[PDB]
């Protein structure tokens, strides 16, 4: 009945909810909660490599590649990055064609010079991004970076990186990881705030080519290196265990359910429902090029902005909820994450075929 | 029936749990869990803006304070710390007094030369702390930092901080604060991990003295800069939401039961029933001196070691948990932080009696 857009903190899957509901307060008979023991017990250890395991099958990472659960959020990795596999070099490429990919060049300026590609075209009177192929990388560069889903902007980059063995790639995964299928072989670092599709906020998830730990700043914070998160099983300190366990949770969730491949599948009906009842209106509008349109995050205006007010009060009676779109922006936003169901998404845009009717 | 002594994580208050636990799925009767709201929202925005004047009541801090909440943990700001207030200078004093002293300094090294102030002593056999005006600090320091509470050592140091107005007092307070009643103007920056008497893990409190904002060295992580943190509410990004909400829950559980007042009086009659029963016996015994006794913390030996692994499986059975010491320091530790009640503390001492009577 109720339906929440949240861009993210988001929805959850209900049946996630409902299990750490009900264990709670009594989790694995041990008459206390996951949140009560210790992090360096056998039942929250097993947790923790069961998460971990059940992740990488679902991505399919390869056993060159370390994956870490930290503390920090995305705007943490955007200093994180820099402060590990920027090594002696000091100048690293930019790719901007987003809110998040701008958000990362201005931290990145605190440790070093980044050379910034703007990536962002206007063909057809719609938002576009430059093919890969068009970007322009520098020699000395100790990596590229690049964010494949702006949350804000709707915008997205699916294409496969395919630079040379002499580039690497960092990349923001935050709101599309787990959507679909990817190539992790072509990247060297991939991180991802869990709010929008793994977990709960306060857990951030990296993946790291092995060959990079090492080079670490001595200027990074411990609980930010790489090299010492991987030494220590990503417990060099107390990690937030409650999220840890939840994000354990989605990861079953979603290989019950068929695994990314599936998860990508309904993903697609979602979007192209939403789309299609948007492009085929008079009332909404997105001016986002077809190539880039992201699935998950969605943002639309209305042909009459003073209904606003109204798409919002009669939008939230309807029992959908988050709709309004971010505050840089304006207009209208829904979230349709990987917990998101189609019987949501339906109900959407149910309700606006029914308002364009009534007000359009 | 089942009492849990987890150093950290640690025991929530019952009541605390029982809330979370029916609100999980439907809180502020919004169909949605706190975990699936955005941080900017209304509801939200009030829940931070609620916890924070709740802990300001609770511990008496003055306007010209700022409390911030942020990811890291405990670790994350022996960083933090040297990154924020060192300002110009190199150098600053670390009084080291166990574990936890000792690490803030190593972390300590990448940013600056510490100056180490060995304050551990014996007097009669007994572990003690020499007293805070023997401490020797140098006069080119940013400041001093130390460790209150060692939840290793079981070691406390109570005395109230009184150098001069131009000595800047920085304090790991995680597994102390709120368990008694401080004087907040006698520091400079007080830092707490939530997983041991505030909330769950994953949260970290910071009290920081307004005139030391604004210095930060450009190299410190956004996410970790007091200024930025304290510019934006502690909202710069995502900040952990659940553990926001939670501890919140624990600032109104404390003042519906008197707060620290009448938290520091149920602390002292459980400390006082335990070193008790471990004073009076031959069997079991704690090293530490009288005035240096942690309240929170407390570890004891076995006269005989070859009993310690039937310690365990017969407390374990009598539902007493997690009592076995750190891995460093082997031996037993049970840690009774504020959510532990009096009637816990009994049991324990209970089944203790009826070990050395069976066994000893």
């Amino acid at each position: 009945q109720i339906f929440n857009f949240s861009s993210g903190p988001a929805m959850l899957p209900a049946e996630v909810l409902k299990q750490a509901q009900q264990e709670l307060r009594d989790w694995n008979g041990l008459g206390t909660s996951v949140m009560e023991v210790s992090h360096r017990g056998k039942e929250f250890i097993q947790v923790a490599e069961e998460a971990e395991k059940d992740f990488r099958d679902l991505l399919n990472v390869p056993s060159n590649y370390k994956v870490l659960f930290c503390h920090g959020g995305g705007r943490g990795q955007f200093a994180a990055v820099p402060l590990n596999i920027l090594g002696d070099k000091t100048t690293a490429d930019y790719v901007d064609a987003g809110y998040w990919a701008a958000s990362a060049i201005k931290e990145a300026k605190k440790y070093c010079t980044p050379n910034v590609f703007d990536a962002k075209v206007t063909v057809d009177g719609l938002r576009a991004v430059k093919p890969m192929r068009e970007w322009q990388l520098s020699d000395n560069a100790a990596y590229m970076h690049y964010c494949p889903n702006e949350t804000i902007d709707g915008i997205a980059i699916d294409e496969t990186p395919d630079f040379g063995a002499d580039v690497v790639v960092a990349a923001d995964f935050s709101s599309t990881i787990l959507s679909r299928p990817i190539d992790v072989s072509r990247y060297g670092v991939i991180y991802a705030g869990a709010q929008k599709n793994i977990g709960p906020a306060g857990l951030t998830i990296v993946i790291v080519r092995e060959d990079l730990l090492g080079k670490a700043n001595i200027a990074c914070p411990s609980i930010l290196d790489y090299s010492i998160l991987n030494d220590n099983g990503s417990m060099f300190n107390t990690p937030p265990t409650f999220a840890w366990y939840l994000s354990g949770l989605v990861f079953k969730w979603l290989k019950a359910n068929g695994g990314v491949a599936e998860m990508d599948k309904i993903n697609q009906q979602k979007a192209e429902l939403l789309y299609g009842v948007i492009d085929n209106s008079d009332f909404y509008r997105n001016d986002v090029a077809k190539r880039n349109r992201s699935r998950m995050n969605v943002p639309f205006q209305l042909a009459d902005s003073a209904l606003d007010k109204l798409f919002l009060e009669e939008s939230f009676a309807a029992g959908l909820h988050a709709l309004k779109g971010h505050r840089v922006v304006g207009g209208m936003r829904a979230s349709i994450y990987n917990a998101m169901p189609l019987e949501g998404v339906k109900a959407l845009t149910d309700f606006m075929v029914e308002f364009e009717r009534r007000h359009g």
